[PDB]
Parts: structure tokens; C-alpha cells; sequence
């Protein structure tokens, strides 16, 4: 079979400062999903094996895509069976494919985990540790609970400066799922380049989440370290706790905590994100999120209300935050 | 459901001069009607309540869409119900959405009234007044014939020299529709900017038409005017009259005159467009279009040959064009 | 009917020296089959008549198609019949569409027939002699055998230097196909401009196959000039030689030789390719190539491996390539 499949989630985003200490509001995107476009199909291909592609590229419903359409989300071709699943493209890498889901909030809007982005401004094309060009990953099946994903991404001789393996990735997970509780641990390697000088991203990360029904636990925590080979390093811990529960029979409250150790400017942010799902049917959901963060000392971190502003605010100074939207799948 | 729609309207077409006095010709789009490729569904939520979007972007079919598909013509998320209908997302604006409406050769092609354009070469976006990001509208239900519209598009603080709100629109229009008689009357504001100084684009537009059944006669008056907030201003007034009439059960001819008096340069351009549509069937219709553009004094006006040359022409020059394509719907 | 339709194939590809003489390898694309995507529909019209259109992109699985998603490939709309057919559009040009036919690697991977190409460094859009922008063309029906194409593409006063027709084209070819047994002729000239000064591209080809059923021979001659009007010409002959055979039921391996005599560096290279397609299923495959290139005296020719390198190599250097991947088709 072959399946169109996309989501358009589009709001009314408000923040209060921006990098000049100036408010912003505006219609803005993807607050409680990444609106998406989606082709994907699976081929039979007898005695237990199946073929697979995926194509799917972001929707800028603001602003009609005016930067072009691509697939960057997810462009993918493989093979899978008993053994598990191969996919060879551009893809989420495994670490972040399995790691984002203890993030209440689906990495995406004001509210969502930080930990994924590019603390040390490196060079390369994906160094917030999400998605890689030329990857090719291996999921295992579950086995009594138990689950593991790797992925390798060639560099191709990509050169920045002193770096001539930019891009590179090799990274995987194991994981326990049964249902209710969810742990996994993922740790990555990638290589990129800042200011000009090789260096190497690494990344360890912890979730786990327990589902009980009338509410879910979650909490990740996050060591990112770009490390320099000449010498020096940026070094960030990332931390967040969150709940969520039903509300009567189709809404939804979640509250996400999370906080940023940036040691390189010995300065960290905290952030509180309240969020509530309404929903009109399976497919179409009202939202609204509300976020406070509270920078540090040094520390500039903005709310990320896409389509609207998600730069930075001035040193050490706090920041709330609305996006009210509908999302609508299809 | 979801639907899966487009037009692919490709022609030749000539020009007798350019802005050297030279002839062009060549191969063409979007003559009779825009070419596109576009994705839209409902949903019913129940309760005469329903859920929407609308994906939409251009197609060249001259060059394959060189330059990048894109979904610029709508991207929208809506809900409807007895109520009317809230849209979020870039659209056409309800003043272009509804006046357009009266343009017989359907603001495509060389035939087309040219009202809306960006008379003053304003920096915004959107400076034609045709469409806008970051758009809420809302359209009334028809009660007795009587409708309305409204939008508005936030500028989130887009910042062109001392324009601090480029690509504001605030605009909506009045209307009676029923079926045969149609009069319009909108009014719009957009925020932008001419050679780095904030100027406001301000637009009133009157359109009517009454279909006989036999003929159809429609008519359109504009003012646009350019006003910058230091003083000085771009005033263009546009006044349009047209008809058609069906020929023979499958063919349809159109004959359009319009009058574009252009203040600022104390100039006038006419122009007399004939047109002829002949249906091979409901979705496939071969056409032609004969257009004559005279310019007066200093104005510089081009016919809109599009994918084959839609600049100026020296000034006081008339211009001869001609298009002849198909046009496919699916 | 509309029909959603495409091709993910995906590889892994090494060569053992790039320009500076070091190995590459990576995750690159189409190497069996030119991944793609596209839309196409036919329409009865009654009386024998169809229109059709067909939109076509290629897919660059290894990075989600960064630079942005087009209908490059084809951008079609026509009308066939008992006459043959017409299209308006960007498409591949009749002499390439048809003699590309005989190159047993399908103009795509590191293996093909690299006649097609910009051997001047030409600064036209499409001087690989491929595709043209705002093309028609005629294709006739076979009688008895005999078929034949022919297509011109405006210039559009295209200027580039001392040419002011560059991208136009007129070609065409003749042919006999009666299913076992094809042969073709074709010739072409564009307008380009080489350096800033106009240049023809005049192309000659021939091609002839014979399927014998257990196995297909099939053999390729081509001169391509291109000529400066002031004086001097980047003469290009190129051959070919394939053969390939059906193995065991869901196998094909294939053999290819080629030579391309470089008259304006008095230097030739020789290519030798082999591959092996092994079918899981009519809709995916896995492949190999492997080839070697071997340039003599001034020669940089390099293989192309899509999306892991396609540059050249140092002056008199053999090459190396190695491309597996799986092919998937929907
Ligand atoms: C950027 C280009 C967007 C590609 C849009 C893909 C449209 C697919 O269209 C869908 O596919 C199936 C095949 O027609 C059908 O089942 C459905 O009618 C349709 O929903
Ligand atoms: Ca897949
Ligand atoms: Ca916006
Ligand atoms: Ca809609
Ligand atoms: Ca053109
Ligand atoms: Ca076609
Ligand atoms: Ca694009
Ligand atoms: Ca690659």
C-alpha cells in the first residue's frame, strides 16, 4: 500500500522579549506537532520480508513553505522482517528518534526539551544531534521488553577548516518498553567543526517514563559535550522532569520542567511549560501552551515559537510565552 | 476525504516588444487559468462542525518548477460550520480573493486587470495586495445574498529601514451574491516600505457583474495608493469593463477594456483584450488570448506573457501579445 | 486516471580517488534506476483523442532532497491519438529520450554511456543535451517499425555573453523498432555560449540493439561539437558496446564498454563497467556496479557516483567505483 499522510498545526504565538527586548506576535507553526507531508508505502515481498520508503517534509503553513519544500524530515528506503529494520537516507538518527519521546511536549512548540541543539555554534549541518544526511540505521525487533537501534552517517570527506570527516555520526540506544514503562540510553558521536577547528559532539542521554493511566511520569537527562581536538570544550547538562493526564475524555494537561547547565559560561536557564490538548475529534485538536524560562547570569536562551520568534533574549533575563493553535492530521 | 487536484496550463506566446523595443516569444504558462498542484480535505467533527486544510502551490510547467515547488498560493487550516469559515495560513487576502472574481480573464494570463500590482515598487512581500503570510481571515455565511469577509496578517515585527510592521494587512469586503448579480465593495491596508521609508498601501475596489446567461458584463474600479508617512504619495487609480458570452455549446468569448491612470507619473495606459476558450471537454480547453497594451507619456507598462517576458516596455510604447495554450485540469 | 508514482533507490558507493587523488565513499543515490517522484493522468476525450499531463522530480534519499524538491525530470502536458502524441514542457529531448535507450546502465550510476554531457563546460542550462526547458515535441505513432520524434525549445532570447539564443533547441531522430530489433538516428543542435561567446552543440547519434532473449547486444556511436561561431571547436566521439543476460530467473548481469575520444585535449578514455541486478520482487531490487575508468594523457574523466562523488580525477589517472544499493519502486 502507499499512504499520503500530513499534519498542519498552525497558532497565534506571542513572547514577550526578543534579543532586543522587544515583544512578538505573530501566526506561527507546528505547536503541538511538526506539521508535516508524507508519502510512505510497505511491499510485501513474501516469506516474511517487506520493502519500505518514506518521504516526508515539513509544512510552513504561515508562510505557504516559501523557503521550498523538501523532505528533510524523513526520506528513507528498507527492508525489514524478523530480523528488525534497515533504512538507508536522511532520517532522525537513532538517539533522537528514541530519546525525544520522554519529551511531553514531541520536541516541538515553546514547551519541549532543549537538550537536541547546538550549544557550541558547530559548523555542520545537523549539530543538534537530530537528524543526519547519508545514515543507515538498524532497529532490532522487541524482544521480552528489550530493544536497541544504531545508526552510521557518512562524512563523504565533508571539510570545514581542520575537520575533513564533518557530518559523521555513529550512535545507537537500548532501550527497555513494555508497555507502561519505558527506559532507554543512547549515546553518539558526531563530528563536526566550530570556529573553523575539528571537533567532536558527544552526546549521552537518559529517559524514562512510566504511564499510569490517569497520569505519565517522564524525565530525561542530557550530556552534550562538544569537545575540541586542539583543546577546550562546551559543555552542557541538560535535565527535565514532566507529567501529563487525561483531562475528561478528550483533553490533555501537561507540566515539563527542564534545566540547562551551560558550563561554558558557568550560567544555567530553568523553564516551566504548561500545555493543554483539546480534542474535537481523533484527527483535530485545539492547543495552548504557556512557557516561562528564566535565564541565568550569562545564559540568552529564547523560546522557540516557530514562526513567530525563536531567537534569543538579552543575558540573564526571563522570557514567557503563549501558542494557541489547531492541529489537523490527515 | 482528501483530494488530490491541480492545472497544468501551458502555451506559446509573443510579444512584439520588450524594454530594448525587441520582439520575445516562446513557451509559456497559466494563460487561461494559474497552473498548480495542490492537496486539500474536510473533515466532519460532528455537530455541522468541520475541520479543513488546503495545500496548494504553482506549477511552471516551461521550466519543471525550476526555481522550487512550493505551496505560496494557499497553505491554510481551517474550521467551518454554520458560522462561515476561519482560516489560518497564507491565502489570498479577502479583498483580492473576492474583487479578482470580476476580472474575466481571472487575474492570469496577458488579459488580465492589473489593479493589483506594486504600482510604487514597495519592499514588502506581498506588495500586489494578492496574497499575505501570517494570515487569519474569516468569511461570513451568504444570508439573502449578503457576505462578507475579513483578514488580518500579523508583521511580526518584519523590518525594512523605518517600516518596523512590513507585510501588516488589515483588510474585508461587503458583497452581495445572488447567483446572477454580484457587487463587492473592499477596502484594505498593508504596512510597507518604498526606498527604505515607511509607507502605508491603501486599496478601495468596487467590482459588479450581472450574468444574463446569454452575456455576462463585469466591471471593477480601484484606488491604490502608496502613502509614505513622510509625506508624498503613489496614486493609482484602475477602472476595467468587460464581457463574454458562450459560443456554439463548447466556446466562450471574452473582450475586456481597462484603464490604468497613474498619478505619480501623470500617465495613462489603456488596454483591449480578446479571448476565446473552446472545451474539448469539462476538465481539457484550448485557448487564445490577443491583448493590445497602449501606453501614454511615461508609463511603461508590459504585458504578463508569463515564462516568456512580463517586463516594462520603453515609455509610450503599445505592445502587442498573443498567447495560445491548453489548459488541463485534474 | 491520476497515478502517484515513483522510485527510491538508495546505495552505498565508493571510488578510490577524487580529484586530489584520495578515496571517497558514502551514501549516495540512483544507482540502478534515477529515483523519482511524480504525478501523471490521462483523460478520454472521445473520437481517439487523450490529453495527459505527467509532473516528475528526482529524490535525493540521501538528504531529503536539501536543495529543494522540483518537477525537473518532466513537466508535460499534451495530446495524443491516432496521430502520436504532442507535448508542451520541460522533458527529456527526443534524441536523448530515444538514444539513451541503448545504454544498458540507463543513463544513471557509475556504469552509463557519458556521451550525454557537458563536454565544453558550456553555460547553458541543460548542455548535456538531456532535457530542455519550454520544449515541444512530436512523436508518431510505429508504423511498420518505423518512428520518429522531433522537438524544438525556444530560447526566449536567452543571453549570455555574444549569444542571445542560448537553451534553444532543434532535433530529432528516426528509428526502427519492431520489438527484438531497434535502431535509431538522431541529431541536434543548441545554442550555447562557451566563455561568453556563442557556441553551437551539435550532436550526432546512433544506436542499435538486438534481444536475443537469452541475451541483448547493444551498441552506441555519438560525435558531439560544440563549434564557437568565431572560430574553434570542443569535439567530443563517443562509443559504446553492452551486452547483458538474464541469470537464473530473478538475476541480470550486465557489461558495458566505452571510449570517449577528447579531441581538444588529444586524449581518450576507456571505461569497462559490470553489474548485477537481482529482483526480490518486479518492484524492488538489489544491485551492484562496479567499474573502471582509465584516463590516458590529459583525461579527468570520473565516474559518477550520486551523492558520494561525481568529480573528476587527476590528469592520466585510472578510477575505481563500487556502488550497492537496493531499488525500490511504488
Ligand atoms: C510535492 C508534491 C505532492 C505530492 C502529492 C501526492 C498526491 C497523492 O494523492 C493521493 O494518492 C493516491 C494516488 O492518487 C490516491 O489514493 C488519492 O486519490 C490521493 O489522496
Ligand atoms: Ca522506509
Ligand atoms: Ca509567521
Ligand atoms: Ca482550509
Ligand atoms: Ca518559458
Ligand atoms: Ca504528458
Ligand atoms: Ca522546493
Ligand atoms: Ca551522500
Amino acid at each position: 500500500s502507499v499512504t499520503l499522510f500530513g499534519i498542519v498545526d498552525t497558532n497565534v504565538a506571542y513572547v514577550n522579549k526578543d534579543a532586543a527586548g522587544d515583544s512578538r506576535y505573530g501566526l506561527g507553526t507546528s505547536g503541538a506537532s511538526t506539521s508535516r507531508l508524507g508519502l510512505r508505502g510497505t511491499e510485501d515481498l513474501g516469506g516474511g520480508l517487506k520493502a519500505g520508503f518514506w518521504l516526508e517534509g515539513e509544512i510552513f503553513g504561515d508562510d505557504g513553505n516559501a523557503s521550498g519544500f523538501n523532505f528533510k524530515r524523513r526520506s528513507t528506503v528498507s527492508l525489514s522482517g524478523n530480523f528488525g529494520e534497515v533504512r538507508l537516507g536522511r532520517d532522525l538518527v537513532p538517539t533522537s528518534q528514541k530519546l525525544t519521546s520522554y519529551d511531553l511536549f514531541s520536541a516541538t512548540g515553546i514547551g519541549p526539551f532543549m537538550g537536541f541543539r547546538n550549544w557550541a555554534a558547530g559548523q555542520g549541518a545537523d549539530d543538534n544531534g537530530i537528524r543526519a544526511n547519508n545514515l543507515i540505521s538498524y532497529y532490532t525487533p522487541n524482544f521480552g521488553g528489550f530493544n536497541a537501534g544504531f545508526g552510521y552517517a557518512f562524512d563523504e570527506k565533508q571539510t570545514i577548516g581542520t575537520a575533513d570527516s564533518v557530518g559523521r555520526y555513529i550512535g545507537g540506544y537500548v532501550a527497555y518498553d513494555n508497555g507502561p514503562l519505558s527506559a532507554s540510553l543512547g549515546l553518539a558521536q558526531q563530528k563536526t567543526a566550530v570556529g573553523g577547528l575539528a571537533t567532536d559532539r558527544d552526546e549521552i542521554t537518559l529517559g524514562a517514563s512510566y504511564n499510569f493511566g490517569v497520569a505519565k511520569l517522564s524525565g530525561l537527562l542530557q550530556q552534550t559535550k562538544f569537545k575540541r581536538d586542539i583543546g577546550g570544550d562546551i559543555k552542557t547538562n541538560s535535565y527535565m522532569l514532566g507529567a501529563s493526564a487525561p483531562v475528561g475524555g478528550v483533553g490533555e494537561v501537561k507540566l515539563q520542567y527542564a534545566l540547562y547547565d551551560q558550563k561554558a559560561i558557568d550560567s544555567k536557564a530553568h523553564q516551566i511549560t504548561l500545555g493543554y490538548v483539546h480534542n474535537l475529534s481523533k484527527r483535530t485538536a485545539l492547543y495552548g501552551n504557556l512557557a516561562f524560562l528564566k535565564n541565568k547570569d550569562a545564559s540568552t536562551l529564547g523560546l522557540q515559537a516557530k514562526g513567530v520568534y525563536a531567537g534569543g533574549v538579552q543575558a540573564g533575563e526571563s522570557q514567557t510565552g503563549v501558542q494557541v493553535g489547531i492541529r489537523h492530521a490527515f
